[PDB]
């Protein structure tokens, strides 16, 4: 049979300067088994909120589940109190407008719930979004900018289905261990489908929004990906790659040719990630099918993109240490479900230094930072407002992948996982790689968070922060 198409989500913008999102419980059809599944303005996932650097808009948020949400903008430099961490709390039936004063640069961000202990199972029920920031600059490039056609999100995600073809979550020792992972991958909640892109240059922004799968993005022929933008936006000028990583929660955005009529596949590529290596992501993985066709598409790949500033000197600078961990009764006991569950396929993609480190009680609050499990009542610290500081995350004493995300911000990656970053990853980021070793970053809070509305920094493996990798901290 065809391929479906790929699923575009609407790009939404102002009214009377207002936006309406509503969050709702519906169904959605995969692999021909109809599953509940939660979206904003509809069934499944969100639309893009557009957005202009300069320009206020106002957004009214109408909770219709039956349970508690928040509505969390991940990488927006907004202050605390629109934030909508774990304490943005909106009661079954209730609404809450945000004032969203946009001022950083263009980039792709997204939105997701944030509810405390219970955001991996709501981002796995069908809640996420886009955020489409633009500004004067990045007008001026003529990048492809037809929405849908040569300008399109491709939101991967991955979910495993019970018998009856329900979404199969669960926050158990494994996950809270490994994370939650499926055996079905789904591109802007689609299997595998197709998009129809003019010949030419194709603008693909990736999100990976999977709760606890990193993914690394290539093509069937080997035709390189163009990098334009990272999670804060524009680098300075394209970076040409292979292959592209993305972590949980990041973004990218590549250039690819479509040259001639031939259709390939955009791919992922196993991974070296306990739980996430297992078949079938032990090979190459289909992520969708691009169709060269002949319509209207005058994009270009610009020789140079924007400006990059130069780091700041270090010294003087406020140094906060994050040291990730958790319980060594964690990994036992999610380590011994995972092996029961997988049997002798557990150990997929682990080299002999990965399986050694496993050495070879309540888990809610197990997963910590600096020896604590999240309190959303104590705040671990009073960042400076509009002040550098250089934030050092460990993993070391750890084996698991952890991409850490700083609300309130974008960053420069100064050391990335013990390594200077790459190229593609030297620009704006609200994320970084923590795995078995340490980070660096250079972070600036332009907004207020008081205690009442405190920032999060958290691992970005779902499980993980829902079970205590998290801090809150006022700026
Ligand atoms: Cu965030
Ligand atoms: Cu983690």
């Amino acid at each position: 049979a065809e391929r479906p198409t790929l699923p575009i989500p609407d790009l939404l913008t102002t009214d009377r300067n207002r936006i309406q999102l509503t969050i709702g419980a519906g169904q959605s059809t995969f692999g021909g088994k109809t599953a509940t599944t939660w979206g904003y303005n509809g069934n499944l996932l969100g639309p893009a909120v557009k957005l202009q650097r300069g320009k206020a808009v106002t957004v009214d948020i109408y909770n219709q589940l039956t349970e508690e949400t928040t509505l969390h903008w991940h990488g927006l430099e907004v202050p605390g109190e629109v934030d909508g961490g774990p304490q943005g709390i909106i009661p079954p039936g209730g609404k809450r407008s945000v004032t969203l004063n946009v001022d950083q640069p263009a980039a792709t961000c997204w939105f997701h719930p944030h509810q405390h202990g219970k955001t991996g199972r709501q981002v796995a029920m069908g809640l996420a979004g886009l955020v489409v920031i633009e500004d004067d600059e990045i007008l001026k490039l003529m990048l492809p900018k037809q929405w849908g056609i040569d300008d399109v999100p491709v939101i991967v995600q991955d979910k495993k289905f019970s018998a009856d073809g329900q979404i199969d979550y669960q926050l158990d020792v494994m996950t809270a261990a490994v994370g939650w992972f499926g055996d079905t991958l789904l591109t802007n909640g689609a299997i595998y489908p197709q998009h129809a892109a003019p010949r030419g240059w194709l603008r693909l922004r990736l999100l990976n929004g999977c709760n606890a799968r990193s993914l690394n993005f290539a093509t069937s022929d080997n035709r390189p990906l163009y990098v334009i933008a990272s999670d804060g936006g524009l680098l300075p000028e394209p970076v040409k790659v292979s292959e592209l990583p993305v972590l949980m929660g990041e973004r990218f955005e590549v250039l690819v040719e479509v040259n001639d009529n031939k259709p390939f596949d955009l791919v992922t590529l196993p991974v070296s990630q306990m739980g996430i290596a297992i078949a079938p992501f032990d090979k190459p993985h289909p992520v969708m099918r691009i169709q060269p066709i002949a319509i209207s598409a005058s994009g270009a790949l610009p020789d140079t993109l924007s400006s990059l500033p130069a780091l700041p000197s270090l010294e003087g600078l406020t140094v906060r240490k994050l040291q990730l961990s958790m319980d060594p009764m964690l990994d036992m006991m999610g380590m011994q479900m995972l092996m029961e569950k997988y049997g002798d396929q557990a150990m997929a993609g682990m080299d002999h230094s990965q399986m050694m480190g496993h050495m070879g009680f309540d888990f809610h609050h197990a997963n910590k930072i600096n020896g604590q499990a999240f309190d959303m009542n104590k705040p671990m610290f009073a960042a400076a407002k509009g002040q550098y500081e250089r934030w050092v995350i460990s993993g070391v004493g750890d084996m698991m992948l952890h991409p850490f995300h700083i609300h309130g911000t974008q960053f420069r990656i100064l050391s990335e996982n013990g390594k200077p970053p790459a190229a593609h990853r030297a620009g704006w980021k609200d994320t970084v790689k923590v795995e078995g070793n340490v980070s660096e970053v250079l972070v600036k809070f332009n907004h207020d968070a008081p205690k009442e509305h405190a920032y999060m920094a958290h691992c970005h493996l779902l499980e993980h922060e829902d079970t205590g990798m998290m801090l809150g901290f006022t700026v």
